[PDB]
């Protein structure tokens, strides 16, 4: 398996496709999860846990089968069947007595990052994440109806001895635009690294193009070998990143109107001003691209900051900025820098009464008990989730701008202390301010932890 580049998941021969029947979906390609059920689990007794394990692997499908589903559904609108994902922590496989993974973020856990990544203290997270979790189970699907299904088979096959420490319900946010969105109104999950080769064509034919932003990503950016596997050449695994984060839409829709006041903004127009934390608007144009909404059809992916070096148009210290400048980060050579880049297969969660893109004062958004359960994967933790969290959202100094300057913390996810940071009135020209306070933080990390997702031949042989 060559993991130096994409592949082409139709064409694949040997030891790539045995990968492909071996690897569990969501993983090269998310796996639809509009309805998403996620259950922590604790180990009790090691030899039950091994039963467990190996009566769901028997549930489950492969990456390969995933993908021919994909394609059905394309070609005759087929509708696919559930998806059942199972990751382990490191103290999960310490229960089972197997060889674990070795990245050190993994090992040591997320109750361990917490001081790096500037989160709340484990006392101040939701109790079922304080507790020590073994495993987790994800069951997902476009509708509930699956969902409630595969649930009562998981159930049937669980022992005593594994309990749930916790659960949690995802539900899919769309638009007008039939566009996924998160809770302060914003389409999210538009930008994605694409690992085959099929999906990048798709990409190209189909949307406003990879002329300008490839979003390539080699197997080596999320595939892992399965070190307990029986064949670590063939069997591949993936580290998983959860992490419940609240969203205060309230506090986030009076900062945006905050700033606009701030920054004189004027009309509607004052949608600007939620775009330039963000970095689209809701709908999402690119804010890098247009200096205002519309640009839909379909939302665009096409484009880098090479033409915004100065960030009059999309600040520096907007979110998807500050979480992938596109090659004008400045610490690093393009090259190195997108290998930070990750997979994204988060779900919204929270039932609310408004619409989320309908002209309502902030007054009338949630405050709390919505928001996002964040996930991705990652072949190296430390060198992806976490430095994007640390090293660019977190950074004051990052990216750095052709000034020296310190553009500030991401917005949006940064942690720690804040201070107010500048942002250009008139769209693409010099002119600048200072605003009057930080933007608040509306985002609120409610506990999570790392697991991994082992090969299902791992799965198996237990
Ligand atoms: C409640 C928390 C979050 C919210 C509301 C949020 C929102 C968004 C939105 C609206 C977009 C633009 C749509 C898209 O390109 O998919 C986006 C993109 C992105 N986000 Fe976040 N996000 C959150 C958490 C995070 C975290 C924790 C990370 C990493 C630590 C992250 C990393 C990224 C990346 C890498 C992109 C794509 C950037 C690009 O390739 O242009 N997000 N997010
Ligand atoms: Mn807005």
């Amino acid at each position: 398996v060559d993991l130096s580049t994409t592949l082409s998941w139709k064409s694949a021969t040997g030891e790539a496709a045995t990968m492909l029947d071996e690897l569990q979906p969501n993983i090269l390609k998310a796996h639809v999860r509009d309805r998403l059920t996620v259950l922590f689990l604790g180990f009790g007794d090691a030899a039950e846990a091994r039963t467990f394990l190996n009566g769901l692997s028997g549930l489950m499908k492969s990456a390969r089968t995933h993908l021919q589903e994909v394609e059905a559904h394309k070609l005759t609108k087929a509708v696919g069947t559930p998806y059942l994902g199972v990751g382990l922590t490191a103290h999960g496989y310490a229960t089972l007595g197997v060889t674990a993974p070795a990245d050190p973020s993994f090992t040591a856990g997320a109750k361990a990052a917490v001081e790096k990544l500037a989160d709340p203290a484990v006392t101040e997270w939701e109790g079922h994440y304080q507790q020590t979790i073994d495993a987790v189970l994800l069951l997902g699907d476009a509708t509930a109806g699956p969902v409630r299904t595969l649930r009562r088979q998981v159930e049937a096959l669980r022992p005593a001895s594994v309990t749930v420490v916790g659960e949690e319900s995802g539900l899919g946010l769309a638009n007008a635009n039939g566009d996924g969105i998160e809770h302060f109104g914003y389409v999210d999950g538009r930008s994605q690294p694409l690992f085959l080769t099929e999906d990048v064509d798709a990409e190209r034919d189909t949307t406003d193009g990879v002329n300008d932003w490839d979003p390539s990503a080699p197997l080596e950016q999320v595939l892992v070998p399965d070190p307990a596997a029986p064949d670590p050449t063939v069997h591949f695994g993936s580290y998983f990143v959860f992490r419940k984060l609240e969203q205060n839409v309230r506090l986030f829709k009076e900062a945006e109107r905050d700033l606009a006041h701030d920054l004189g903004l004027r009309g509607e127009d004052r949608e600007r001003a939620g775009a330039m934390l963000v970095g689209r608007f809701e709908d999402g144009t690119p804010l890098t691209a247009q200096s205002a909404p519309g640009s839909h059809h379909p939302v665009g992916n096409d484009f880098s900051y090479d033409s915004d070096k100065l960030g009059q148009k999309c600040p520096f210290h907007a979110h998807i900025r500050k979480t992938n400048p596109r090659g004008s980060g400045g610490a690093e050579a393009p090259e190195e820098e997108r290998k930070h880049l990750m997979a994204r297969r988060g779900q919204t969660y929270g039932r609310r009464h408004d619409d989320p893109n309908a002209d309502l004062p902030p007054r009338l958004r949630p405050a709390k008990d919505v928001g996002l359960l964040f996930m991705a994967f990652n072949s190296n933790l430390g060198n992806q989730f976490e430095f994007t969290q640390q090293i660019w959202a977190n950074n004051p100094a990052f990216p750095f701008p052709p000034d020296g300057s310190q553009p500030g913390l991401d917005p949006v996810i940064g942690q720690g202390a804040r201070a107010p940071q500048k942002y250009a009135p008139e769209w693409g020209h010099n002119n600048v301010a200072e605003a009057t306070d930080p933007i608040p933080q509306a985002v609120t990390m409610k506990g999570g932890e790392y697991f991994f997702m082992p090969s299902l031949a791992f799965l198996r042989s237990l």
